[PDB]
């Protein structure tokens, strides 16, 4: 069985992690490394150290979730083994200073055979890496606190001509930020001073004392999950859907794995297995 190196990004409910056991193993979930690096040699050395060195528990996690259940099914059906690490910079990927960051950057650099998480397909990314047929689809959405800001959607004048002290943001180096940069460049100029490194950081800005955002824009799939777990039910999503994109497994261009993964993904969709994962994890 070929052994594939898979990069991921922790984003609920697609990928969660818990601590490893006393021996740094995972009785539940799959062992994931948390290297914090995009240094190829360091990453190679860390995986090697699993077999002939000593990787401490501070760098081990056990991942689980919708995408991990999907990866396990694929490994079975396609007969491969895998090893996982969490992308060092915690980002999905953008082109910055001439290089791609995040998951996209690690695929291009040859640091992983595939990227598996809530990873959006867009035209810019598809030009440099390949994606399987999509396993999930989502609009972008807008999250606000209840009993406050009301918005019609991405065209609301509150977003195009913001009032004094009104603040909104997205997640750095996400596909949401890329869509806004391309479609609403003047809006992006406001947001980019008010955005967050991860989805949870952006949701926390809505809830801080005092709040640092009045609205937060991100994949509606992800925002819906955060609404569902808020302890006070004080978050909600507002406005019309926009910027629909598929989630896919990312691979370097011309990978011999892509077609075979797509064929299984299509079968999981039609058979109900993809819907089962949604019901399990939401």
């Amino acid at each position: 069985r070929p052994k594939l190196r898979v990069v991921t990004l922790v984003e609920h409910p697609f990928v969660f992690t818990r601590e490893s056991d006393e021996d740094g193993q995972c009785p539940a979930g799959q062992l994931c490394l948390d290297p914090g690096t995009n240094d190829s040699a360091r990453l190679d050395a860390l995986f090697a150290a699993l077999v002939n060195g000593s990787v401490p528990r501070t760098l081990r996690r056990c991942c689980y979730g919708y995408c991990i259940d999907l990866l396990e099914r694929l490994a079975e059906d396609l007969a491969f083994d895998f090893e996982l690490y969490i992308v060092g910079d915690g980002k999905y990927g953008a082109l910055r200073d001439g290089r791609w960051t995040g998951l996209v950057g690690d695929l291009l650099a040859g640091r992983a055979h595939m990227a598996v998480t809530s990873f959006s397909i867009n035209s810019a990314r598809s030009q440099v890496v390949d994606f399987t047929s999509p396993f999930f689809s989502t609009s972008l959405g807008i999250m606000v606190r209840t009993r406050g800001t009301e918005l019609s959607g991405i065209h609301d004048p509150k977003l195009h001509h913001p009032s004094q002290g009104f603040r909104f943001g997205t997640v750095w180096e996400s596909s949401a930020e890329a869509y806004i940069k391309a479609s609403f460049p003047e809006m992006h100029a406001h947001m980019r001073r008010h955005s967050a490194p991860t989805t949870p950081h952006g949701v926390a800005m809505l809830t801080s004392d005092p709040p640092k955002l009045n609205a937060f824009i991100m994949d509606k799939s992800l925002l819906d999950y955060e609404v569902s777990i808020d302890a006070d039910c004080k978050l909600l999503t507002v406005g019309k859907p926009f910027a629909i994109e598929g989630y896919g497994i990312g691979l370097p261009q011309n990978s011999p794995l892509t077609s075979n993964l797509s064929e299984f993904i299509s079968r999981y969709k039609s058979s109900g297995f993809i819907d089962l994962l949604h019901d399990k994890w939401y």
